[PDB]
């Protein structure tokens, strides 16, 4: 059961400008994910303060990075708050048009798209590197779902019936654009974390593939 939505017209109009644009440091898009990940961290951190049973859905709270190289796929996984089917359409598909409006502008002006987090539009740095992507989120309040968008003017929310269960929060399935798989590298991986991210509260796990030889 497929639901099929629009994206604000503002936030349609900075993803096309993201996807094309020739920007030369998109790195900078792995250090904006890990931070949309450490503040949905904080915010079940904050509600666990007051219960803490919020945690029992999944107690350990980390920021886990996991390329599938053979799909051609960055994951970005958390264990934060997550996102309702009613939040994923609203969070990423409608609200934000401020910060879209207001980053676009900076952009004419002569703005660094590295500044784009400073907007608090970050997310959609992801299309730096990709060109197609996947939102599979569970809250504590909901069933997990997914959401699904390729930069065009329409996102899709499906409830998720093919996807390894979160326990609670958000993974982000980057498709990669065929020359950014660099960022399948667990060398390239390390080198943008230690030099973007740095002073990040959680735990940043990186999951390798390796063979078994003797």
């Amino acid at each position: 059961q497929g639901e099929t939505h629009e994206f604000t017209a503002e936030i349609s109009q900075l993803m096309s400008l993201i996807i094309n644009t020739v920007y030369s440091n998109k790195e900078i898009f792995l250090r904006e994910l890990i931070s949309n990940a450490s503040d949905a961290l904080d915010k079940i951190r904050y509600q666990a303060l007051s219960d803490p049973s919020q945690l029992e859905s999944e107690p350990e709270l980390f920021i886990r990075i996991i390329p599938q190289k053979d799909q051609k796929v960055l994951e970005i996984r958390d264990s934060g708050i997550g996102m309702t089917k009613a939040d994923l359409v609203n969070n990423l598909g409608t609200i934000a048009k401020s910060g879209t409006k207001s980053f676009m502008e900076a952009l004419s002006a002569g703005a660094d798209v590295s500044m784009i987090g400073q907007f608090g539009v970050g997310f959609y740095s992801l299309f730096l590197v990709a060109d197609h992507v996947q939102v599979i989120s569970k809250h504590n309040d909901d069933e997990q779902y997914v959401w699904e968008s390729n930069a065009g003017g329409k996102f899709t929310v499906t409830l998720d019936e093919t996807n390894e269960r979160l326990g609670r929060g958000t993974m982000l399935r980057l498709f990669l654009k065929e020359d950014q798989l660099e960022y399948l590298e667990e060398k390239r991986i390390k080198e943008v974390v230690k030099k973007h991210s740095e002073f990040v509260a959680y735990p940043i796990q990186l999951v390798v593939t390796k063979e078994v030889e003797k």
